[PDB]
């Protein structure tokens, strides 16, 4: 039988709106990531979606068909159990331009990524470019480009687009990134994509001695409405461990923590709690490592975790030393152009007093520029940000025509 383990690797799925990201995740895992009523109603991804699958291989069968996502080799005529390789999970990002920040948040949790490009739309669309560049900046460079929807165009049309994709990636870090043509909807050529995932998105080395840090993207409770008070389960916090590992019964804290109101005055205080449970998908565990999206059960009042209240927080062990900053200095670089805009636009230099959006880990925060130099800016933040390490990358966005657009990136200087 196959072991029940946590996913050991996170693969982002990104790309322009409606290019088929969520359907691709479904093709691979059997799961539809959109769980929220607003997502199902509007027919779009809004929150980061999530799905897991085991990956195995039928050792006595031809590849790529030999790769499977379930413990059966019958499709290649064998009754032998396939060899288990690893469990993997997908971080399914929204494609809508208005949701770029969510993509940025998700990118902090990715070990590698799939850029989905629809074969029946002109390449390169605005969020194809924006998501691509964001991946480059954040360092998610174990990339596979998936040409999706090949079922509705001829082979030669798909090939014309393939040539365009090679041209686009030529001279960039992605020059030799593989391109896999598939139909996510009708499940065509999926095995080849699985093989590509095994080949090009290998599980990275994890130094489990590092101080445990988790980036938070969800928070909620499992309390059915009309639940008795003596039955109210504690709040649950969801996210991905980026370094180290957590264990049941550990004393932890959420940073920056809770917003505190003292007659108009607002500060933040760390939330201290204890891990009462650890879950990945449907399975419970005693410890949680990088890879996968973990649900940490706590003793927190569920009101504190309700409705993703803690999105953007980090979690550490209670005694960790972590700067929680209301002002940050960033060593920055600007892009030449606003890549996510429909019409070509130059990036104006950063100006003092302008309000920028900073993406740091899973957090998204507005701040006012208080100092501008050639290589550095200083920013007064509207809400504080937890800075758990010395070389954290931030992505900088500017509001252009009412839309937040990525314009640059930097290193948060300690
Ligand atoms: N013909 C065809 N249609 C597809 C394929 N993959 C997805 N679609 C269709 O495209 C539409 C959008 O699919 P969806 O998977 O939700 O795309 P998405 O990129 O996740 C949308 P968002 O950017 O908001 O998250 C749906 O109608 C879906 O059935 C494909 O391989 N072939
Ligand atoms: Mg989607």
């Amino acid at each position: 039988a196959w072991p029940k383990v946590q996913p050991e690797v996170n693969i982002g799925v990104v790309g322009h709106v409606d290019h088929g990201k969520t359907t691709l995740v479904q093709a691979i895992t059997g799961i539809w990531t959109s769980k929220h009523s607003e997502e199902l109603k509007r027919g779009m991804t809004i929150k980061l979606g999530y799905a897991e699958t085991n990956i195995g291989v039928c050792e006595s069968c031809k590849k790529p068909e030999a790769y499977v996502t379930e413990p059966s080799c019958k499709s290649c005529g064998s009754d032998d159990e396939p060899k288990f390789l690893r469990r993997i999970s997908f971080i399914d990002a929204p494609g809508h331009e208005v949701l770029m920040a969510t993509m940025l948040s998700g990118a902090a949790l990715m070990d590698g990524a799939i850029l989905v490009v629809a074969a029946n739309e002109p390449f390169p669309q605005p969020q194809t470019r924006e998501h691509f560049v964001a991946l480059g900046i954040i360092g998610v460079k174990n990339l596979i480009i998936v040409q999706n929807k090949v079922d509705v165009v001829s082979k030669e049309e798909a090939l014309s687009q393939y040539r365009q994709i090679k041209q686009f990636t030529k001279g960039t870090w992605a020059e030799n990134v593989p391109i896999k043509p598939v139909s996510a909807l009708h499940k065509i050529n999926i095995d080849s994509l699985i093989e590509g995932i095994e080949e090009y998105i290998k599980t990275p080395y994890r130094d489990l001695s590092q101080k445990p840090v988790m980036l938070v993207i969800r928070s909620f409770d499992v309390n059915k409405p009309g639940t008795q008070f003596n039955e109210l389960k504690g709040g649950v916090i969801g996210g991905s461990i980026i370094q180290g590992l957590f264990k049941v019964d550990q004393e932890i804290k959420v940073l920056p923590g809770l917003r505190v109101e003292k007659q108009g005055k607002v500060s933040y205080e760390p939330i201290f709690t204890k891990i009462s449970s650890i879950r990945f998908g449907d399975e419970e565990f005693k410890e949680a490592k990088p890879g996968g999206l973990v649900a940490i059960g706590t003793y927190l009042d569920p009101s504190l975790t309700k409705a993703d209240n803690l999105l953007g927080s980090i979690i550490t062990l209670a005694d960790a030393e972590v700067p929680v900053l209301w002002n940050i200095r960033i060593k920055y670089n600007l892009l030449e152009r606003v890549v996510g805009a429909k019409e070509m636009l130059k990036v104006d230099p950063i100006r003092a007093k302008e309000t920028l959006m900073l993406s740091v880990g899973s957090s998204t925060t507005l701040g006012i520029v208080t100092s501008v130099k050639k290589d550095e800016i200083e920013v007064e933040l509207r809400r504080p940000v937890a800075v758990w390490s010395n070389n954290i990358r931030t992505v900088i966005s500017r509001q252009i025509a009412g839309r937040w657009r990525m314009i640059g990136w930097g290193l948060v200087e300690i």
